[PDB]
């Protein structure tokens, strides 16, 4: 995979990615904006590497989050198209890093760095069940 | 209405359902159906969020609340469902508006994660008068 090499997605906000929905659960989110959660843009620049990624992982292997480092900067209502971009910033071991930024059709709305690293699914798999209660 | 305390350490509690994996946060996404059963990214972000604002809270005015502008935190152990992840949020400053913040998060287990987020407090009518501006 090349440094510098670059992927482009696209996504229509739906009601159901705004910041309540994201945590149910919570009653402090209850009166919270509707806009486009900051856990679902880092979701959605994560979804852009991994299908950046896809074509270069070995049968089995897969990638799993290691860091995020962003700015949100502008809110996004539903029915806006978020555009991400993943550009491959380098590659070190199993670890590589992306500069990833979003725009929503009208204001730049969030940008910086994601790390993710390629792992064997199931050996990592095992591992987690070694973690379950 | 007293103001926030810099230092404070503050927690928040959450026992991860498995409705929390990477797939629930995008079930639109066939490319995350491979992906392990472990809490996502996505919604730590969203934990780390959500441990600040109930923090925060009881300092807010009437009409009042706040929106994440920025995060910077590592990721650096999974979590199956079952596990309890703590935050701790601890509050490093506050500018005008702009609360600085100091976070990190434990499954009992591993430290999963720690970093940095800053948060934006607003006027949740005003501020959706300026976003409708784009709906």
């Amino acid at each position: 995979m090349r440094v510098g090499e670059r992927f482009t997605h696209d996504f229509v906000v739906p009601p159901h990615k705004t910041v309540r929905h994201l945590y149910p659960e919570s009653p402090e989110f209850a009166e919270a904006p509707e806009v486009f959660a900051t856990g679902f843009m880092v979701g959605l620049m994560e979804w852009a590497c991994v299908r950046a990624m896809a074509p270069y992982l070995e049968p089995g292997e897969g990638s799993l989050g290691t860091a995020i480092c962003v700015t949100h900067t502008a809110a996004t209502p539903p029915g806006l198209t978020v555009t991400v971009t993943a550009e491959l910033r380098s590659v070190e071991g199993r670890r590589l890093s992306w500069r990833v930024s979003a725009h929503d059709g009208v204001d730049e709305i969030g940008s910086g760095t994601h790390e993710r690293a390629v792992i064997h699914l199931e050996k990592f798999n095992a591992k987690v069940r070694q973690k379950t209660p």
